[PDB]
């Protein structure tokens, strides 16, 4: 169930940046094979210029573009262990997801710094701080603590109490709470809906990379 969740969230996330450059992806397992939109994604999120892309359709042109992407990422202190150009070009689902996770981590999460605490840990602390007043919320992690929708509704309410009546909410309708939160964030905070509520609720432990990805948008939307 983790691939399904990551596929939705990572794609939605990539799309939240690609739109700023006039394009989208649809199918993440194929839409980065040629390197073109992968390079473009890196430009948008970094604000840096990558080398000019190769629009040739053969494998060798794709390898060149993907290497422009991966070399750039490695220039930003990202150690690529088992992510390989050939398999991105050829189309490996797992590795594509992992590569996009690595970019999300580096560019959406790594630089989050809260009370001398950075990255995942720093994002976690910010969440805990913003949700401390909410007795029906207990953020310990980026999976089970977000399952019931209240964490997300609390982050919204904390910054924008005008968008949500939090006191009406409870644990009884986790699918509704998540959708509510995603609807408000989409409509008012310019954060596309990146989670499938159904997947999140119906799994003992939802995917933490996906959850982190989405929660990082709230962090950036508010700061």
């Amino acid at each position: 169930a983790w691939e399904k969740q990551q596929r939705k969230t990572f794609t939605a996330w990539c799309n939240s940046h690609l739109r700023k450059a006039g394009t989208q992806i649809e199918n993440i397992e194929e839409d980065f094979r040629n390197g073109l939109k992968l390079m473009l994604l890196l430009e948008v999120i970094s604000g840096e210029r990558l080398p000019k892309p190769d629009r040739g359709k053969m494998r060798f042109h794709k390898i060149a573009n993907v290497n422009k992407a991966l070399d750039y990422i490695a220039s930003k202190g990202v150690k690529l262990v088992s992510i390989g150009t050939e398999e991105i070009v050829d189309g490996n689902v797992k590795m594509t997801l992992g590569m996009i996770w690595t970019i999300i981590l580096r560019f959406a999460i790594q630089d989050i710094s809260v009370e001398e605490t950075s990255a995942k840990e720093g994002l976690l602390l910010w969440c805990q701080r913003k949700t401390a007043p909410y007795r029906n919320v207990n953020i310990q992690n980026f999976h089970t603590s977000w399952k019931d929708g209240l964490g997300l509704c609390a982050l919204i309410h904390r910054h924008r109490p005008d968008l949500i009546d939090y006191s009406k909410l409870n644990k009884d309708d986790p699918i509704g709470n998540i959708n509510l939160a995603m609807e408000i964030a989409e409509k008012h905070l310019d954060i596309p809906k990146m989670l499938d509520a159904e997947d999140i609720v119906n799994t003992p432990k939802p995917d933490e990379r996906a959850i982190m990805t989405y929660v990082s948008c709230f962090y950036h939307a508010f700061a």
